[PDB]
């Protein structure tokens, strides 16, 4: 598949990305120690994930650009832009793990939790963000899409940041209020916090790199991609609890963390006043006896079945969206990504 | 003076800046609560300072643009860009106060220290940064200097962030090592962390707005401005201890906080091995008996006199720099700013 092959060439490009970002140390020895710290921040935080978002840039680039315009340099730029998406992501996760007091991320200690890092990781996350624009300048300054990419990355950071504001406002630390766990609120969090950067940004970046800079073309791809983003997060919340940890590679803590999950939203929409109380008493607690009780309430309220129906309706929706909005982009741009997302 | 008059028109523009940044709530009600939080972050953090950096943009704009090109809209843009400098600053200070565990800033409780904010202020500081590019897009998208300003703000954020890395590396929390408090290191911290954004950025922004986009013109102004930035921070560190709090409006805590101050750098350059030990034992302690001892060591080593000589040499240097590098900019751009800085 388009991804599994390219993954290697993508990951191998990282070494050049790091060398290039640590190359201003040559002209300015004075900042050497700061650059050594930047190298360490990059190596720790931009590696160890699945690289799918960054890879989507590359895969979409190959599918949107005529093979004769896919020269060595065009490709170096595609991998670089892909890495920029991963750096945007690395910046949000470093910051989010500080904010929600996370202990681990992808099985390793969160960067801020590392001995001698702590709150300095706030500056480290800012550096990761700075690196996107340094890379865009280094690789894409002379390209006609340069400003388009800068604005897309900045807008995507803004939307994610607004998404994080909404999330932090919906589920504060030390605040169990299920009144604000509405469908409308959930959909907005996913849209702003995850969907734009995860789904819209990668395709949109490849689209600009391909000279597809049309407002309607971007609006049409966004329409498709934000729906893909919404399904992806709904599926993630569902798998968090009801998924098998051996397949997902994660053990669900959404209930323990008072997360505004699709599962809680659906439970709240269905639950009788007595069931609302049962949830009020057990949602957000660390105890495995209370974690088992929320799960049993969801199973009682037939949420795995509500998810199954949601999955079917979602699949018809995304196909209706692809048919109506893909053109003039090859439907394979969206289908290849949907296949990776939908099961 | 150029500043004191304009200060009012500058501060009055803030209300429009806030209205404009909270105006996307109209089209997207879904993010309303996040926008309400953004309004509160802006109001708390961008107000209460002296606005000198933002004001420098406006003052330099008036001095670099022919009065016939200073129409209502050109001016709205000057104030907006000035506010962007203040927002860049508000973003660094919110983040820096978290990082160094600050309690107060300009007599008020640090934003993160406010009840119900805490580490969420990391996202708040990111929002403040996002606001610069939203303002540049809203006011300057159709201007020929648009990309030039975006790149200057991004480069200035990067340089400040590198400056902060260097600073955090030089004086870690719970690490009293005077071996790394060298002249060369001090000069680099000031250059990257303070000088670029505080002195180079404001003039450079006005310069681009004036169509002065030449690389040599910017290199020449930078040469002047980074020296102004270096004197400003050396003077600040000196006044922190030896200044009168009734005139400076601040009580010095540099000794208590193990800061890499010009005073410690000079003490270390002069101090005998026994005096090095006296400093090693008393530098970074909260006790007023030990704070009095470091001050007495500096006074013994004749640092107020070393500062006096530095002040005189610095004044001749900045004048030599103005004479050699101002052209073709009116020397008043640099002189008006030097007068505000040098006593
Ligand atoms: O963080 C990752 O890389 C990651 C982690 C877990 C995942 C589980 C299913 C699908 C994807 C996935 C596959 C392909 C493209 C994608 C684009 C955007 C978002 C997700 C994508 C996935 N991605
Ligand atoms: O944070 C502020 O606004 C502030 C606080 C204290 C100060 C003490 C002396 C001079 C300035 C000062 C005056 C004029 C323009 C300036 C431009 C850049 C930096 C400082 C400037 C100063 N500024």
């Amino acid at each position: 598949d388009v991804y599994a092959q390219e993954k290697q060439d993508f990951v191998q490009h990282f070494s050049q990305i790091v060398r290039v970002l640590t190359e201003d140390e040559m002209g300015h020895p004075e900042i050497g120690d700061a650059i050594a710290r930047l190298k360490e921040v990059l190596e720790y935080n931009a590696i160890g994930g699945k690289y799918n978002r960054g890879l989507t840039v590359v895969v979409a680039f190959r599918e949107l650009v005529e093979p004769r315009k896919q020269d060595a340099d065009s490709l170096q730029r595609a991998w670089t832009v892909g890495w920029c998406v991963e750096l945007l992501q690395a910046f949000f996760l470093v910051a989010d793990d500080i904010m929600d007091s996370s202990l681990t991320r992808r099985g390793q200690i969160c960067w801020y939790q590392k001995p001698g890092v702590g709150l300095d990781a706030i500056n480290d996350a800012n550096l990761l963000e700075a690196c996107i624009y340094r890379l865009l300048k280094l690789y894409c300054r002379e390209q006609p899409y340069y400003l388009n990419l800068i604005e897309l990355f900045l807008q995507s950071s803004y939307q994610t940041e607004i998404g994080q504001t909404l999330d932090l406002l919906t589920a504060p630390q030390g605040n169990v209020d299920l009144v604000r766990f509405t469908e409308k609120r959930y959909k907005s969090i996913v849209k702003y916090k995850t969907a734009f950067y995860s789904f819209y940004l990668p395709i949109a970046a490849a689209m600009y790199m391909a000279g597809i800079d049309g407002e309607k073309e971007h609006a049409n791809a966004k329409k498709i991609l934000l729906e893909m983003g919404e399904f992806f997060q709904i599926q993630d919340d569902y798998l968090d609890l009801f998924g098998d940890p051996s397949v997902t590679g994660k053990i669900g803590t959404d209930i323990q963390d008072n997360k505004c999950s699709w599962l809680v939203v659906q439970c709240l929409q269905r639950a009788t006043p007595e069931q609302y109380q049962i949830l009020k008493e057990n949602y957000g607690q660390k105890e495995a006896e209370k974690v088992a009780r929320v799960k049993a309430l969801y199973e009682e309220l037939d949420l795995p079945a509500v998810f199954l129906q949601y999955e079917e309706d979602s699949y018809s929706h995304i196909m209706a969206l692809i048919e109506q909005y893909a053109a003039p982009l090859p439907p394979a741009v969206f289908l290849g990504l949907a296949r990776k997302i939908y099961k």
